[PDB]
């Protein structure tokens, strides 16, 4: 109800009319309240509303000691009887006041306010008139004042607006250590974003609430200063000093240890300096004026470029990101603010998951939100849900992050079935015989979502064989059923090279030079596309400088790139290629893959390729040739997709191809040295070009047949009408 | 003394008396000043008392040609004498106004206050702005407007002028999950260009619409944000913090929520930054401050590239494309209204 | 002053801790456990750190060794590992994607955009973590394809330990420790004359050190360190520590190897993989192709829903816990 100003003039009112042996307290005795000190200080008696108002602070100090010792000394029981409806009546009008003021506590002044308005002299030996505006200006014009520049973060903190932090115990002691030095008052920390700046800010905070501060500081007060009143509150020229110096100059004494602070202090350099506020500051550092800030490491680096003078004044305190356990531990800490926040319950083992998660997923973003975000964002996806629960570890987690950061690696399946039990199946009705590279593509992509690949490395394999054996293809169809979309595919014709390729690949264009678009294909690719399939075509012929640093995509996932950041693969699965191994494929020594055959082979590719490279990656597969056997099944694989891909079935074919045109295409299109690729040849020269000619002739209407001629050949429908 | 909101009143006012040809100002003018133009922020006619008071204020428009055709003169060389004795009244009535409140400043909700306790229409059932009882009880719910500055969009979908969506509901669920969060409420919508992330903001507007939003966000009120308001409507250094610092603090209180809705987001992060008034945005973004926005990956790249601040304020969420069996489903989706578009 | 002093420039060196019984005395045995052999790098590393803890390493130069042998020989896995022991973090590691560079360099590395240049993001890769943090170790990774400008400039740092930027500012961060990698000595531990290389080997692996980089650098590294084969014993203890690195990584420990390894199948992994010419990362492929591929099915087939076992059929295979165990 009342300050503790208010509170103390009302008991002087009291405590005088004791010590002066007084009965029933009269408006005498809070006049009394206001006389009660020598003091200047007190605003009820020489730096008054009355004295800076309109009258002699004498004429009213001699109202009141007259009054004083007009009142008859009393036995001490009834010194101080009762406030009566005179007191009564003040007090209830300074809460008139409040209400007419909007003031959530009693001030001293409402109490000046109050009974002067009620009062009067009571005799003839001295007159004032109750100058209501008077005292009021002067009432207004003292006190109340950060509510105008800065916001009470300490006060705040005391109503419950603090969001009390862990884990930073010595980077909040650095900050006291700086605010404790004699002369240099300035601390600010700096890091990543997400670090936890804002957080030590109130950590300190929170050693203020519960008063674990150094005496230097332990009367202090945390504001948040800056943008509102340094800038939108500003209309002229001087208004970068109006306020703001003012606010400086208000705050060097006596009201405790007030400490400003700022969250975004990387305005303060000043844009092309000028005084933006920026040096009004740093001038007045010789004194007082204590104050916090925070930056990035990046905005640090460019508001010490942009001044050269903040710096000598403030202190660079860095703050590092917690190691996992240690963000599981403020995750645990901040738990239950979440179950509160959203109404479920939270599994220790969500937050202990979260965090690995987060480092795991989310590269971009720091250990501290990253894994509250995980929290957050799974408790906020539970709370929508709600309408049906509670937050489940992993559970809802990996489920959520997929949602967002992409990765349904981490979901798990509803059925695994075609999801990696039935794939080597699945894989091998798409593409026929080469199981080998069938298994890997599998075993990648389970060895993924099982958890268990080396998290380091993304699925790497170089594809050998001769081309047209359905190398391309598969890595087509690993993105077929990675994404259910075979057009997700990443692929770079790595062969395009010279030394003169940095941002053509993940290398990027530099900073500081033309070009600012980097490593498009890869780079900028990779990072809005956590995984993939990255086709690198014939890699054969790529040039060894690309194939090194490619390398690093391949092992140690690591990726830098001329922007001054990095990628960081993980999830993408790579395939490289190579022909070399037509020089062993056209042996035609079986289907199979030789053994012996297969090693000069590798060994070949090694001579010609950077084994460094072959040492990383997870291994070389080999394809299969592709007998008649398996012609026999491609056969009807290609001319059904096909035909499926030609647009809409406004005719199409029944396709009475048999035994007769299949064979014919694995007599006539086989080529021994040039896999299935030439049986396209074969069915496009013969079977679409004379479809195209019947449908040009309009000779078909709907539908179609395929005729052995002992060649194939096509029906009329309509008779060339 | 008086601040801009005020000055353009009391400006209008003298201004009236001149449009009017006569010697003085009369509080007439300064009424005719309160109802100058069809801007519904404008608290003295539209956004006003006189509605909640349930007043007709162009009923009360009436009134005041009625009053303006009375005055006795419109002479050119007489005009503009004084401001008047009457409204010198007035006018120090807003300053004891002034000092009642504890205001360093003449806001219009002053000026407006003054006049009203000087002001008549010589009507026994006034047609008048609602007396001052009421002018206070809505007057106090001010201090202590977005359309000036954003397009309901909530609002035009309430009157449809909305595009349906299909596919991206999920993306729009993961949006509504985003801002159902307590600590980093904005979700970003990210992908290639023509994806739909505009078309996925208008499906969130359908689910406020719809009511198939948890109450903390149903109600809420969805806007399209900045840059006209941003930097059309401006003209000096700090007048795009103060435009911000005002929509900031209304969506911070009373009204429930707001949403805002940042299609372009590469509108902002300042110039190089040097906080160029757009992290005014992100240094109060803690405050809930729900708000929605987009941009196109690569520009998602180069401005996340170089700042970092907002990252902790949003959500990326990447915006899939749909494949060619969805793309049809649009199609359908949007077939009446291409078969309304052109008959 | 060297506690305040440390708690805002790090200077980690200049602690002096009663802990030195671990933090460096013990380091080569700490390192040993992580890294299999290679007892000389081991030690040359440890030497530096011990000199700039005990304020012997002299000011006007960082820590400088160059990393020579088998690719998979433990080399980035040493300057990795100690990483993690010196700073208590492995993820500290600023490796330097050396090949990773071209003749802009730049702003990709140390230099940073000339300033007044567009792109006010500079050094941001290498300098300006420096800048930040003030020292830490770096990792030049295949020095042999960086550019040889850049090799050239970065001796700014090698020797004279001075980083001048862009920015015009410089850091001269002489605290770091800095060490570079190669495959250029790969041409002669595939001698395979003993798992340890001798003379004459290395003089050869240093021969070809001179053909690819000059006195200019050569001169100023610490020490040319060159990374030894391991011995079969030895890649019988390398296999035992991956394999429990591995699984005790292995995000949450939903499932659990008894990991009855026994002698059958870390000798099958050794006996079936034990190329001279390989890398330990083939065993460790190995491993992941031999069992673990067939783990992730097992457990998909819900084969394995906990626990799990190890087993060796001759060829190799795993058990499975096909109720669902
Ligand atoms: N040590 C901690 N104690 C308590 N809360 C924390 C801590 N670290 C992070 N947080 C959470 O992190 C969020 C705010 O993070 P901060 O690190 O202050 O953001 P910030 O990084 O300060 O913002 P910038 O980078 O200066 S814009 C809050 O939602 C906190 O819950
Ligand atoms: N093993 C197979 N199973 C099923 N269909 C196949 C198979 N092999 C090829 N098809 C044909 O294989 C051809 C694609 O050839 P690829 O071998 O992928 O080209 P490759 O790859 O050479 P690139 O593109 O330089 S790697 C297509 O024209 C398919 O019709
Ligand atoms: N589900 C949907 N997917 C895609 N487009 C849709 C969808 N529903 C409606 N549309 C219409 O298709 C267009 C999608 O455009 P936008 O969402 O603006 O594209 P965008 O992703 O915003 O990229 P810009 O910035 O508009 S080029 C709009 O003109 C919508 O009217
Ligand atoms: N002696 C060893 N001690 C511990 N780990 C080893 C050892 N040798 C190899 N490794 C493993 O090898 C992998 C890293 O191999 P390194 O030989 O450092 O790679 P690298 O050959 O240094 O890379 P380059 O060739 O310089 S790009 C890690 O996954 C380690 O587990």
């Amino acid at each position: 109800q009342f300050t503790e100003r208010a509170l103390t003039i009302l008991t002087l009112a009291q405590k005088l009319a004791s010590d002066h042996q007084h009965p029933q307290l009269q408006p005498i005795h809070i006049l009394a309240a206001f006389i009660e000190t020598p003091e200047d200080g007190s605003v009820p008696y020489l730096q008054n509303l009355i004295e800076k108002g309109r009258y002699d602070y004498d004429l009213f100090k001699k109202v009141v000691n007259r009054n004083l010792v007009r009142i008859p000394q009393q036995q001490p029981a009834p010194a101080e009887i009762t406030p009566s409806y005179a007191l009564g009546k003040v007090l209830q009008d300074a809460a008139k006041i409040q209400k007419q003021q909007k003031d959530s506590f009693i001030a001293q002044d409402h109490i000046l306010f109050a009974l002067f308005n009620d009062s009067s002299i009571q005799q003839i030996f001295k007159e004032a008139q109750v100058d209501i505006e008077a005292i009021k200006q002067q009432a207004l014009e003292l006190r109340g004042y950060l509510s105008k520049y800065a916001i009470d973060m300490t006060e705040q903190a005391r109503q419950g607006k603090l969001d009390p932090v862990i884990g930073r115990e010595e980077e909040i002691r650095s900050t006291i250590r700086v605010l404790a030095r004699r002369i240099k008052s300035n601390p600010c920390l700096i890091g990543e974003p997400g670090i936890g700046k804002t957080a030590i800010i109130e950590g300190v905070a929170q050693r203020i609430i519960d008063d674990d501060v150094p005496t230097i500081l332990q009367g202090a007060k945390l504001f948040s200063l800056d943008l509102a009143a340094l800038t939108a509150g500003a209309k002229y020229k001087g208004d970068f000093e109006e306020r703001f110096k003012g606010v400086l100059k208000e705050i060097e004494e006596s009201k405790t240890l007030i400490v400003l602070f700022i969250d975004e202090i990387h305005m303060l350099m000043g844009n092309g300096k000028d005084d933006a506020a920026n040096i009004l500051k740093p001038a007045l550092s010789r004194g007082q004026l204590k104050v916090i800030g925070a930056t990035t490491n990046n905005e640090y680096r460019s508001i010490v470029e942009k001044d050269g003078a903040f710096e000598r004044r403030f202190q660079k305190i860095e703050v590092a990101e917690p190691s996992v356990r240690q963000t599981v531990a403020i995750l645990r800490g901040l738990q239950p603010k979440y179950e509160i926040h959203h109404g479920v319950r939270i599994l220790d083992s969500a937050l202990v998951t979260a965090a690995q998660l987060a480092k795991r997923y989310l590269p971009y973003r720091r250990l501290p939100d990253s894994a509250l975000d995980l929290v957050d964002i799974s408790c906020a996806g539970v709370a929508v849900a709600r309408d049906s629960q509670n937050v489940v570890d992993s559970d809802t987690i990996s489920e959520t992050a997929a949602r967002l950061t992409g990765i349904p690696v981490k979901k798990l399946s509803e059925s695994e079935n075609e999801k990696l039990i039935h794939m080597e199946r699945d894989l091998s009705s798409e593409v026929v015989g080469q199981m080998d590279a069938i298994k890997a593509v599998s075993n990648a992509v389970r060895l993924s979502r099982s958890g268990l690949a080396n998290p380091r490395q993304p699925a790497s394999f170089l594809f050998l064989g001769l081309s047209g054996s359905g190398k391309t293809e598969l890595a087509k169809k690993v993105a077929g059923f990675l994404f259910n979309d075979e057009d997700m595919m990443i692929r770079v014709d790595c062969s395009e090279l010279s030394e003169k390729y940095a941002v053509s690949k993940l290398l990027g264009t530099t900073a500081g030079y033309v070009g600012y678009d980097e490593g498009g294909f890869l780079t900028n690719q990779l990072q809005y596309k956590p995984y993939s399939v990255l086709l690198f075509d014939e890699v054969e012929k790529a040039h060894p400088d690309v194939l090194t640093v490619m390398l690093q995509m391949l092992d140690d996932g690591r990726i830098t790139s001329g922007q001054g950041k990095t990628i960081d693969c993980s999830n993408c699965i790579v395939i490289m290629t190579s022909n070399l191994g037509a020089e062993f494929i056209n042996s035609q020594q079986g289907s199979k893959i030789q053994e012996s055959t297969k090693n000069l082979v590798m060994g070949a590719v090694r001579q010609h390729f950077r084994p460094e490279f072959l040492n990383r990656i997870s291994s070389i597969v080999i394809f299969n040739k592709l007998s008649r056997k398996a012609i026999h099944k491609i056969v009807d694989i290609r001319l059904k997709e096909i035909e499926e891909r030609f647009e809409q079935n406004d005719k199409h074919y029944k396709l009475n191809l048999t035994q007769e045109a299949k064979d014919f295409l694995a007599k006539y299109g086989y080529s021994d040295d040039m896999g299935a690729r030439p049986l396209n040849r074969l069915i496009q020269n013969e079977i679409l070009n004379k479809l195209a000619l019947r449908i040009l002739k309009n000779e078909i209407k709907d539908k179609e047949t395929v005729n052995v001629v002992l060649e194939e050949c096509l029906e009329v429908l309509p008779n060339h009408e």
